[PDB]
């Protein structure tokens, strides 16, 4: 189509105005006085939903210069969302911020390749700063902390989690299922966890979590890659007529036997799934193995001769659950016999860190929790925020918590009071993310109805974890308050913001279809 | 699409003007000299009605933010109905009287939050209040009381409902047919009533009630859960040559044989239904052998190797009707000998609160009116009113009556005229309702052509029950001129109006679709 | 959709344009000089005719207010014509004078709901006062001569009217068929008529009287519900090879059963009609058998073992015609024996006041007419000029004639000239319906080109049965002119009117589809 | 001329929008950080202006009822100017206090009439507390001060009316014309 195309000043204009109204949608929602937002769906019926993300990933507007501002910052709120599983409205109101910020520069003559470089040294430091202040998360303190945080002050919640974590231990493998009545419940049963995702976004059939959970199936356990679809017609035909679904493990599987399979479940009769077999070379040989001892089944090895076509019911393995997502795979109660995994223990123990891996993962059971709730709705919704937690948790883990209320970024803002870069143009460019930490603390009060300036002026005339309180509208200690952000989100938050906002402000021309 | 997005007080003029053309549309039915409402229907004919919820229904608006106000409000006149049965319009008309006023505080630079905070408070304490005043609700006159007021001054009901309740109890169970004649008809007949609803709307043969009603059907007992749906055709085919419909209670019924089932009945061939077994873990065991007795059918246990392919139409109870709604399965006159009843009774009444239930359910009955009536049109009418007040009446019990025509809102009003808040934003908060509550008995009165404040204005000077009579135009003790609502449904506007409200007034943006 | 809303006098003023519309075009054919009416319809020629209710069930109009007026009015013409038979353009005439008189008074600042209890208590008044002045309707010449009038002055219809009656009795069992020739005849037959209407409208084949007629069919006799339709094939099929309808009796015929037959007679092999039997309870067990008698067929009864399965041509009655309304079954020339009906008779007379009734009905036989005319048009059409005349002289006879010329009205209206309320806005209440009483007379001398009021003044100067002679110009007395209204049709057209137009005129609101 | 008449809130919401336009524009310059205001003139070239009432004596609105509201404080910075010869811009900032937060009282159902007396008291009172405060002003450097202020902050300006008062006396005259030179 022809292409409308728009420069400088006016390319900027519109596509400011773009992230604003995304940014306003989204900042309505953020911190305790936060209230919520209302979201159409033809469909069913409307959301409520606080969750800067779901806000986001509505917003689509009909000016298209407009409509490409926010459908760019709906990457920060997104971005945040997939990696800390909290922080999305955060991230959201830094990215605005900068973005105003750095336009007001750009406008003054600066060269805006610098305010780039600026914004990302400012970012590369306040990272830094953050690990510094974070204490870590480690104690199951620190663990639910985070946790009830991220899952929104719900402290049953980050309890569960601390709690999980506290049996099969930090790297242990847990996971999540619907409650069976009102209670929650968490247990631990013989399992494992890779790095693997779904080989197609089409094996999902939970589209809420965006995963894949499979009741009580086979396990597939192939040596080789998969493109042919005819050698599994013996074995696709058997679990058939056994009524349950069936997962694929092999080196890979190619689009002949995937589409195949990809249309054969949605719209199909026999609903499977499929991911690579974890690691490469040699690992992914004993590596496979492991899983097959787990399982109780049989390795189909091309070394032995052994072909898919000559395969039962009998030589595949069998779990009670197991759910798929982006990039993890984590299969739950293995059928495996005890003798048959003690054996492979006593086996890599005789057998430094790469095994080490391996016994990690196979002794050890995987951890399980029944979100409990009084409505389907609320129980499937709680279910949710877990998962959510859990995840900041883990990352919280690998790299502790701060305080809350945005004070941990003003904080670090002081800090880097004498950053200094390669030219003027630099200087300004940290600056104007000096000045942006500020944001979520300001927007919190400015949800409260309060003078977000002079609270601003007085929290930052303390020190150390001194923050506002916003629930109780009196300044104190926020660790002892309780009010603590898990660091992994506010670096996180930070880091997607600089990145969008940072390339945004360098945009001279714009080229869109037209009206 | 593309979205309009509108902020405070444009938003707000908006969201207001679309509650009151839902609030005036309703309101003009309120009270005694009422007024109906005229409902359009491609469908059929018109529909003439006084109902409040059922004017709110229709409600929706071309203005999209107008029409966003309206769809809102349109909640507590539904939640009203869903919980009491009656009270819908007056749930409507404070709803509306909370915004007008609300929204008119916000104009003057409150707080909105806290106005929020303020409602509430005065909610709860009104809440309290009215259990006070309450006189309660036992005997069988505040009974046939509230029921005649509900089912909209109708004494005959009211009475039948009383007599029914001093039949098989308060807690006992009653049901409702279609009359066959004239005459209104009360009979006791061996059955139960279990708190499980529906596993899918699609069921609903009775799109009136939004209910299930089974001519005589068999009832399947089921321990497991019941995924797929190659174990129901040995019996399933077996109830198809039988003419009759089917029951279905198990654990529960999973998406894969559900699905089926749903498009099985309308539109297809043997029409059926199906609801989760009452309780969970070791109750449902037991509590399933329950139903079994009272059907005379048998239960297929895992535990003994059953299963559902060798099962016949003699192993099914029967039943000669059922109805199930959104949340409440009943049965009525089971099969089950009284020989088999009679020892099931004296088993658990030698096995303390928990077993005592499940003799109460048992032993028991189950209660049935016939709605009496000269045309089928009034009949299924009148069937319909009767059911309400049923409701108000059981809450009524649970949790009275108090003086109607709203004095008991008024006398709430002057004893919180005390009331205050954490500062002088949640203060007008609470004038904000406490101002509300007067609402419904200036409504009453408007809707008189009589002036509405002079009539408050003597309500207020008087004391304990003194009310207006709307009908005879005179005051008086209100109990003793036999005008009183039901406290649970006084308490139901109130709560669902306040709740909506309180949220709504706290409004700064609107999103939604361009027009 | 969106909904236009109109508030107080806008609405009022669009509500009223409505009805002007319906009633002008019924005014003009009012009376003697009353003109015709042509009415549109693609499907054939259009249609000619003078019959009020025929006009008014046509108009529908654009503005979707003014629609709503028309409509709500085209409910009196409707409903005179479903009780009388006559009088529509009366009842008509009537309900556009109160309305008119009423909003005139509202504009007043009256009460409206007190109008209308005025209104409502000057006809209860009126009709009592009408029951005063009929003379009655008992001998043969008021019954001619109601019928000659309610037929349109044709005097020979009132004729044949009388006749029939004169044979079979005022309760006896009267109907219609299409004459051979050109000459009226009147034969009476061995037949039976009870309280009965068709279980659908889908049965119709003769959509100009709107009922059910059927060619020497068989007749179906069952004791139980009819919901299966597989008992039916047996005898269904056995019926559609002997080329003859089927009439079918029984407890009821349920949905199942009852769609499959709708379906099948409309676009379907064998043409079929079902009812109700007669009574409830212990009669339909006697009531039924009546019918087999007469009939010479045998009840399927449930107490017998007898099923539907087991039934053959043999066993069924049959008849030379029958004719179902929307209420009514009527059975004519049974094939039973006369020594069969004798001999139930001689039962039932040994066997006070219900078991007489159905001697009555049974010994007695069923008098048929067969319209004569020149042309086929005409025929039909005098046709139905009669089955209507009977309604009224039946009903006429149950509750007599009146002073014609709309006179009788005229000297009600002076009677009740010292009628008063609770109040004054009740009185003018009263005083809107007395005024209104004029307006048939007044309409009449208008449609003859002549000075209403000039007419009114000088009648109201008289007294008794003293009118205006619209066809002769010149004043004397009714009765002896021959000028008479029956008084069912006088009362009813009143009722209506009142009826709707009271409701009407309390109109503060109106909600309707936008344009 | 038919006139357009409002009612309530609706005539206040226009008031206000009036006032605010008004208030705006000189409120800009109020104060050492004050910046200039540019006012348009047919006539000869344009104006630029720190001073207060100059900026208010050109406020006129399209909205007719905006207008009214601007029209009306239009006067507080004028009669100021009258008056005392400064302050202009303080007097308009006050008004506009006073008119927002007034407004947004009559709106929480308070009677108009009365917090029109409750500001009439507190002003009689504040007007007795400055001339307590008051130091009295009568030495040179306390003049040149005042000078200074008034002159948006320039030290000569304060010293040369303090020399020139202490010169001609209490009961002498100052007048200022164009120089020719730069100083």
């Amino acid at each position: 189509a022809a292409k409308d195309v728009k420069f400088g000043n006016d390319a900027r204009v519109k596509m400011l105005r773009g992230v604003n109204v995304l940014a306003d949608a989204v900042k309505v929602t953020l911190g305790p006085k936060g209230r919520n937002v209302v979201l159409d769906k033809s469909f069913g019926a409307p959301t409520i939903t606080k969750d800067g993300v779901s806000v986001a990933r509505e917003i689509e507007l009909e000016d298209k210069f407009e409509n490409m501002g926010a459908q760019m910052v709906k990457e920060v709120a997104s971005k945040a969302n997939d990696a800390a599983g909290d922080g999305t409205t955060t991230a959201t109101v830094l990215a605005q911020a900068i973005i105003t910020e750095g336009l007001k520069a750009v406008a003054a003559g600066m060269n805006p390749m610098d305010l780039k470089r600026g914004i990302d040294k400012a970012v590369t430091a306040a990272v830094e700063e953050l690990k510094a202040l974070s204490v870590p998360c480690s104690d199951s303190k620190a663990i639910a902390q985070v946790g009830t945080i991220s899952a929104n002050s719900d402290e049953t919640v980050g309890k569960l989690i601390a709690e999980a974590m506290d049996k099969v231990g930090k790297e242990g493998v847990i996971t999540v299922e619907d409650g069976t009545g009102l209670q929650d419940e968490l247990d631990v049963v013989e399992g494992m966890q890779f790095d693997r995702g779904y080989l197609s976004p089409y094996f999902i059939n939970k589209p809420e979590t965006g995963a894949v959970e499979l009741e009580s199936p086979f396990i597939l356990l192939a040596d080789k890659k998969i493109s042919n679809i005819r050698e599994m017609l013996p074995v696709l035909e058997a679990v058939a007529k056994a009524g349950k679904p069936l997962l694929i493990i092999a080196e890979d599987v190619e689009g002949e036997a995937l589409a195949t399979l990809v249309v054969n479940t949605m719209r199909g009769i026999v609903k499977v799934a499929a991911v690579k077999a974890p690691g490469f070379g040699d690992r992914r040989k004993a590596m496979l193995q492991d899983i097959a001892t787990l399982t109780g089944g049989t390795v189909i090895s091309e070394e032995i001769g052994m072909e898919l076509e000559k395969a039962t019911l009998e030589d595949l393995g069998q779990a009670k659950r197991v759910v798929i997502n982006k990039d993890t795979t984590t299969i739950i109660d293995g059928v495996g016999e005890e003798a048959a995994i003690q054996g492979r223990v006593a086996q890599i123990r005789q057998q430094r860190e790469k095994l080490q891996e391996r016994v990690a993962k196979l002794a050890g059971g995987v951890a399980v929790i029944k979100v409990g709730a009084a409505t389907e709705v609320e129980m499937k919704e709680k279910k949710a925020r877990v998962e959510d937690a859990l995840h900041a948790t883990r990352a919280a883990v690998e790299e502790g918590v701060v305080a809350g209320g945005g004070v941990a970024l003003i904080r670090v803002a002081s800090k880097l009071a004498d950053l200094r870069g390669q030219n003027e143009d630099q200087n300004v460019g940290i600056k104007v993310a000096l000045r942006a930490m500020e944001a979520p603390l300001r927007q919190i009060v400015l949800n409260c109805g309060e003078e977000p300036s002079v609270v601003a002026n007085t929290v930052k005339g303390g020190d150390g974890n001194y923050g506002y309180n916003a629930a109780t509208e009196e300044y104190g200690n926020m660790i002892d308050m309780g009010i603590l952000d898990p660091t992994k989100v506010t670096r996180s938050a930070l880091q997607y913001a600089a990145s969008v906002a940072g390339l945004m402000i360098t945009t001279e021309c714009m080229v869109t279809d037209l009206p």
